[PDB]
């Protein structure tokens, strides 16, 4: 029956069975619900991959670990999803289906648990998991793994907008994954998370669709790398590159946002003004600089009391930035513009506290009153220093200058995960003098940045696993995990500009959480 | 009584591949179709077909997202009409279902009495209802495919007798023998994402024909003009047109190897492709994308690498459109720099634009011609593949501007630049690419503090947007307000004045 | 996942009965053997990834060779298949596949792991031994098909659910071979007799057998040399002879005369005092020319800028008089504007020619300038101005080039023999898909050398970086494998 | 039963069967034949290495390799090789018995197949 195929060399089926009573679904809410409504039947019979459904037992792995975990609800399972957006509550529970079907060489243990609402699950130790009900399945196991879990709760049913909790589900790394095939131990066990409701679930009250917050799916752009543009500088993208980050510190404060469309730092939504100044200009007597006292993006007054590093589209970094400064009279419309240079290393570059300091090509013909634009186009470089030194783009600068410390920081980014270094889009600056360090890299696209902001998509963990797709062949060429803080990791070792197909898109493909294991991807 | 019972989707059993179900609280409540506003107003007359809408998923907001979900439908719906006239509001309107392959081009009012109809009064209170069974000879419809179905057809039976505009609403719930049939995953090469609009405002979005960003919206007649313009130009359902792209920051740079005329301070580039990959003159463009569309001097910096050591250079350079050395459909393009000697030849050049420029010398507020195309191929030959001109077409609407303001850099320039559509709504169209139901999508602008409606404005599937207005007008709007999509209408829509 | 897939029964040709024209039989040994489908092959490497699909296909009487050569008789059918997967693994493997059922009119592009799960599917694990047996049923909304129709049906697609885990032996990589095997349900059956092989989309797709050296040219009147593959980034390959498509459109420039390819045919003129002469052109059929016509060129105009010198040939109505010159016709000279009617010939006599005589220019050679750079002057790639500075350039046949990655154009030194034209011009097959798999084969030990893919546009693409020339056997020929989707990928030389 | 031997990491037996009805020998040239004529019966029970009873499958070969032919004739069996050398004619059948008894590590699929008289062997696909 089973030779030559998997030759009794793996478990067929768990014996563990959870040690949870029936818990009746959306039956009780019948007297108090508003409506009783109906879900296709053959969503109730068919087992789909859950938008959470994929996690990695590695050698990477620790025991203790986390692997999957989900709280009971329509996010459960892509089809209830969707019509979720549709109503208004839920009540009832769902039929989980794992598979585990790792090679015969692999060794390992993994627990599921159901942890009951209310309980926190942050510290949870493998010990403590073991005193919910629970079932402990070997990692080679053939046959998939059948959960269910009950809508266990103290009232009628949920809302989708609340914040009451439910069941959670819970897979931990319970013994270290090990292996003994004689190779090279490439034997991951990729497992896949697949659900159903049970017949006891079902939705409550008919509303508008798409106007609930807790129900926005999370999507990624099908825009191209060299569509989008750079987050830190008003310039086109050019290339995908990973490096070892160790050295310095990545801090970066613009293309800084978080996946549910929350904007960190200084980063504002207009891809021009991201290296922009406006306001009114000064004379220093004597020389070619002027003291620029600064106006808001949309040449409002600015107020230094908002709880933000600087001004919105404040350069991240020390360097010399060169453009054009150009004003406007009102009474005969008059222009005039001249070539200027801001260097965000001087003491005088102090946007926090309102003023900043250019240097031009001219001592007179720039009005006290009008107001005047800085609009960049390039970095510039001292001839007389080390080739490739002036401007470096993972030193922050001083947003106050002389006085005080940077404040309301958004946090450094750093690969957390062994083997894993993070993922730039990388753009190249136009120099305009001198030899430059014309590399610039950004965590984000401003376009990723756009899209995250408007749809403000509740991340359902803590990473999102994407995979870049060549659309001529259908192939992935990598993939890499998109943190909801808003940066991507990619596994590789090394500085490498990557090969990239043309038409190449990122594409989302499930909910994982920091423990994943990505393939190896560069060379 | 004029249609006989029609069975849905239960004659396509042996067939369908799957057995579903339709939440049949859908079917309680009737809801306002995703078209299903339309209007009567005096300058309508008789054989206007006022308001039209096929049978399928569309009709019903709540079906309408339940079709992201499955590959077919059959059955039909109950439709309810609601007229909001007044006791000095004379005349008729027929609704009507006409049956799937019949002609609707040409119908009079007598015509259109021999269908299934109903002759509503335009001062009647209570709707009316309509059922709109699903007449076909296959066993279901596909959601991908167009195949007809029956239509509902309003039009005025008798003239209207009342400024006073008549707003007509249609609401519409399944019948009970309605359902879906194959379930499928809502995927985005589908198509059938529903259109919306950017919840992004005006002050927060930037301008599609030059890398700046908008500041306000501006109304105008347009008669003195040809409103041509190459940059921002998208259909609703997605397709570019003209020179349009993408990237908000090429929308005015050039990039290639740079060459010296000999005695002046001008050059000449050779021009590459966006990618900087090689540039084919053979495409079915008008020029290459973000070429300037518009007559004028726009100064910027030319800059420079040198392969090898890292060399860098910036010289302020100058661009004049319309020029005869202005031939971007060709390859070629000639600035005017502050330098004769320190461009190289073999190294990649980039124009980053800045501003415009006007001669002092000449009169004032006339150098930057927004509304005359420069002539891509110069001297040999017209320009070709252009995106069609734009103009009001409904009588008292003008075309409404997103305006920003370009920086001067020298003379008394036109700083005035109008675009039809933020580069950031082509983004969204682009991505989105949903199939355009009607020929006209309504927007409401609305102000998010009170949820007030400001005012109603058309954008057309061809990609630009008209309001009700006449005169030049700089708009009034709270700085928070957004824009939102809320039915497709036609033609013969009436706006509601604004100002 | 318990191995079924959630398929409702679909009935095949039995609901037809009352609206069809008569009721017909299949001979049973047809629906008692499973037949592997020409394109039923994929393999799943561990280099595959999640979301890959590895192989798809339409229900069809295409999948089973017995029922196409059938249906070629018959005018239309309905029902559905059973297909066989057969899974080449062993105990030490790990992965799983997943097959799903499409319905129609739904795109397969783009689709991520998790949607396919939300098909009606089937996970199949890579240690399987005993076939899979997969339904596919013949969801439709009509009573049953017409031939002439092509209408879309359901689509199987085979996809990496996870990826394959298995050590390998030595430098030898282990890959799991999987082939499809199909059957007709009991519910398929073919509907209505009809004269055999006249309706045109039952036609299957052939390639002409003849070898390389019986070949002939399809942008010059010249014999075919050997088969040349190699890099085309630095210029633009569009010719605009031997450019036909594989269901027999023609494209551009290109006609069927194998002869009559860069030939002119018209009334001369002479230039007073020169060396020139000016022809008004006609057609090939010798009738007028119609500028209207949506075409760059006369067919025949040459595809590439140079000088080509042949031979004027002359003959006067009445008398007899025979006059053949040496001449020279220069395609990049500013006064070849055969779109609006005239070309410009350079001779050796400047009284020799009459007017209002018929006058034809034979091609032999191309000529080269000795004073400017040497391997200059043909310039194969680079086209003419047919306007000759008036306007521009119109209606063109599309450039080619390699889209998949591992991929260059395989050139016939032009991208198709003027046989191969002829052959798709009257054969009218409809192409199955994107691509059509064709394998060169040695006659004499009938080993398999190599294979290519030939695109529906008229080009074929081979696995091989940077220029070459191929090592032909001298009775080597090609034969038509499959219609395969557009994701497979060849072995390389 | 197999514990310690082959231990169910190989496939046992092959439920598949060939298509083909059943073919009366030579009892139907009785009467047109000069005799009637009798093979030693050991023969007829006892499997035997035929004269082309080797082949192999290697990582060098490729699918659609024709790895093993062989038409019905006395030349399938040795002893019916030299019994042949003194008859003029034959008629009837063959049992054949094929081993493929691989390691375990090993993957792969051959197809064995009856192609009917008159039909030519020389090109043929998978
Ligand atoms: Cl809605
Ligand atoms: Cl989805
Ligand atoms: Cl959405
Ligand atoms: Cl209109």
């Amino acid at each position: 029956p089973s030779d030559g195929s998997t030759a009794n060399l793996v478990p067929e089926v768990n014996n563990e069975v959870m040690a949870l009573e029936p818990v009746v679904g959306a039956a009780i809410a019948a007297p108090v619900a508003g409506q009783q409504n109906v879900i296709d039947p053959w969503i109730r019979n068919n087992f789909v991959q859950a938008p959470g459904g994929e996690f990695t037992v590695s050698p990477r792995n620790a025991p203790g670990e986390i692997l999957w975990s989900a709280p009971l609800g329509p996010d459960l399972n892509p089809y209830l999803s969707h019509l979720a957006r549709m109503y208004n509550g839920y009540a009832g529970g769902f039929e989980v289906q794992v598979i585990l079907a790792g090679n015969a060489f692999t060794a390992g243990k993994i627990i599921f648990a159901a942890v009951p609402p209310n309980f926190p699950t942050e510290g949870l130790s493998p010990s403590q998991v073991t005193m919910f009900p629970h079932i402990i399945v070997d990692v080679r196991q053939l046959e998939p793994v059948l959960i269910p879990l009950p809508d266990v709760r103290n009232n009628f049913y949920h809302y989708n907008q609340s914040n009451d909790p439910t069941i959670k589900l819970i897979a931990m790394l319970y013994t270290p994954l090990r292996a003994n095939n004689a190779g090279d131990d490439v034997f991951t066990v990729s497992c896949r998370v697949l659900t159903r409701p049970s017949p006891d679930f079902d939705f409550i009250f008919l509303v508008p669709p798409t106007v609930e917050s807790r129900t926005k799916p999370f999507t990624v752009p099908i825009l191209t790398v060299e569509e989008m543009t750079n987050s830190r500088f008003p310039i086109p993208l050019e290339k995908l590159f990973t490096g070892p980050s160790g050295a310095f510190v990545v801090q970066p404060q613009n293309g800084r946002c978080t996946t549910d469309g929350v904007l960190l730092g200084t980063t504002q939504l207009s891809p021009v003004n991201i290296c922009t100044f406006r306001g009114d200009v000064t004379h220093i007597a004597g020389t070619h600089d002027y003291t620029m006292n600064l106006a808001s993006q949309n040449w409002n007054n600015y107020d230094p009391t908002e709880e933000i590093p600087a001004p919105l589209g404040t350069p991240d970094f020390v360097g010399k930035i060169q453009g054009v400064l150009t004003q406007t009279t009102r009474g005969d419309g008059s222009t005039r513009g001249h070539k200027a240079t801001v260097s965000t290393g001087s003491v005088h570059f102090t946007p926090k506290l309102g003023s900043v300091q250019f240097t031009t090509d001219t001592n007179n013909d720039l009005e006290t009153g009008q107001n005047t634009k800085f609009t960049p186009v390039g970095v510039v470089q001292d001839g007389n220093s080390a080739h490739q030194n002036e401007p470096q783009q993972w030193v922050l600068p001083n947003y106050s200058g002389r006085t005080g410390h940077n404040v309301h920081l958004a946090p450094a980014v750093a690969p957390t995960f062994p083997g894993e270094q993070l993922l730039f889009f990388r753009s190249t600056m136009p120099g305009c003098s001198g030899y430059p360090n014309m590399n610039l890299d950004c965590l984000l696209p401003q376009e990723w940045v756009l899209h995250f902001y408007q749809e403000a998509a509740p991340a359902q963990s803590d990473v999102a696993l994407l995979r870049f797709v060549n659309p001529d062949t259908g192939r992935v060429l990598f993939e890499c995990k998109l943190h909801k803080s808003g940066y991507v990791t990619v596994a590789h070792t090394g500085p490498h500009d990557l090969v990239i197909p043309p038409n190449g898109y990122f594409r989302f493909d499930s909910w994982v959480n920091q423990f994943y294991t990505l393939a190896p991807m560069g060379n």
